[PDB]
């Protein structure tokens, strides 16, 4: 026997693309790090250390170093993240970002770290070289996005602009023919091949993947591994998973307004919804959704931001619909405790868009599934809780994303009449699911193997 000692600590540095929703998920795995004894220098502009610095729950472990972003040509002038721009401004963005290469190249030969942890930067790996850190691609998202744009087996032509049977059709070896886009969802994975400053999308993000020393994604291999596996091959890098990294639930109570209209049921029957703050639909596409769930039947509680057009959720709402609902449901247009909510044991059902953070909880709840994505992830996720596992149900679309009325309460009813065979085939799936999920250890396990690969 060699003798116990205590390995020593790492320091790992962060340098993630600059937008909120990048960074917080890095600062989280940060925070699952430094509670381990890890030392974290997390480079970002002040904008987004103003907006996240308080999710830094290890002060003492995790440091924060700004970074300038310079101005370029097209971009607003005090814009440092994705926050202060619009969709026209994506490559003067990229571009102030990739020109901050200087101030970071300085910033890591100073801190002299042993990992960096990157995404979109894919200039990183030639200061590796220079400076002498390991890196790691962490990619903050499901492995299936990734898995079927951005890799090798897919020839992504540089002079014009990529088809829809193209992208609809997966990178030959893609492992899953569930997993999938179909028809016109395949427009919504057109960013593959798109422009992201100087240069194309693609090439900096096969750039990131082929230069790193391992790629590192935010998942699991009970949901994951065969496209983990494919990733692995197609870059011929090692894939380092830390699970889903999931922040500390919200405990406080719930609004007492909410909780008492919500002990107002029986257990486990209202119907929740909500597709999380950034979308807002179209008038007509609400007024679809709100006739959707009148026609169940069901109690529901309803948590859209007012759609485009309407100055409140009321002024909204199709002729009559508040009077003859009266009682049984709720459509409320601001911020609403959606973790409470959805442990409340009144909710039994949960009606979501899929994105990373509403899969999450969706997949540890009590409640029953139906999904309606927007978005290339949410659409994949939503293949794989639908499709694959089936713990969820998924609502039918037409063109453009169009939901019916008809479909989702037929989706709704679907998994919450008692008699029904589809219903108790994803409540069955979603149980056995949940007890793997929640198993004792096993977040904690995919950090703590997670660290094990870093040492490597």
């Amino acid at each position: 026997r060699m003798p116990e000692f205590e390995k020593s600590k790492l320091h790992i540095a962060m340098y993630p693309w600059v937008a909120m929703g990048h960074i917080t998920p890095f600062i989280h795995l940060a925070n699952e790090l430094a509670k381990r004894g890890h030392s974290i220098s997390i480079l970002l502009p002040q904008k987004a250390l103003l907006q996240l610095g308080h999710n830094n729950l290890y002060p003492d472990l995790i440091k924060f170093h700004l970074v300038t972003v310079p101005q370029v040509d097209g971009l607003p002038p005090g814009a440092e993240t994705a926050s202060d721009i619009d969709i026209t401004a994506k490559n003067p963005l990229a571009i102030a970002f990739d020109a901050t290469s200087e101030q970071v190249e300085t910033l890591l030969h100073s801190l002299k770290p042993d990992i960096v942890f990157y995404d979109f930067a894919d200039w990183i790996p030639k200061l590796a070289a220079q400076i002498g850190f390991k890196t790691v691609c962490y990619n903050v998202i499901c492995a299936s996005v990734m898995a079927i744009g951005i890799v090798p087996a897919r020839h992504i032509p540089k002079d014009r602009p990529l088809t829809e049977q193209e992208l609809m059709e997966p990178p030959r070896g893609y492992p899953s023919s569930t997993v999938v886009l179909r028809g016109q969802e395949a427009l919504t994975l057109s960013f593959i091949g798109m422009d992201y400053g100087a240069t194309k999308f693609d090439v900096r993000i096969t750039a990131s993947m082929q230069g790193c020393d391992a790629i590192g994604i935010r998942t699991c291999r009970e949901l994951e591994g065969p496209m983990c596996d494919y990733l692995s091959a197609q870059y011929n890098k090692p894939v380092f998973l830390s699970g889903p990294v999931l922040p500390e639930t919200p405990k406080g109570p719930l609004e007492e307004k909410w909780d008492s209209w919500l002990n107002k049921f029986k257990p486990k029957s209202v119907v929740y919804c909500a597709f999380g703050s950034q979308m807002i639909l179209q008038k007509n596409q609400f007024q679809e959704l709100v006739l959707g769930f009148e026609m169940t039947g069901l109690p529901f509680f309803i948590a859209l931001s007012k759609p485009h057009g309407a100055d409140s959720v009321e002024e909204a709402l199709p002729d009559g619909f508040l009077e003859r609902v009266g009682d049984r449901g709720v459509v409320h247009g601001g911020w609403v405790q959606q973790t409470q909510i959805l442990n409340h044991p009144s909710v039994g059902c949960f009606v979501s868009h899929c994105g990373f953070g509403s899969m999450w909880e969706s997949l540890l709840s009590e409640s029953q599934i139906v999904l309606v994505p927007r978005l290339a992830d949410q659409i994949l996720n939503t293949r794989l809780l639908a499709e694959e596992l089936k713990v969820a149900v998924e609502v039918e679309r037409g063109d453009m994303g169009w939901f019916s009325k008809e479909d989702l309460s037929k989706a709704i009813k679907s998994v919450m009449d008692e008699d029904s065979e589809v219903g108790k085939l994803v409540k069955q799936n979603h149980a056995k699911w949940k007890e793997t999920l929640v198993s004792p250890g096993f977040m904690d396990n995919y950090i703590d193997n997670f660290i094990q690969q870093l040492y490597q």
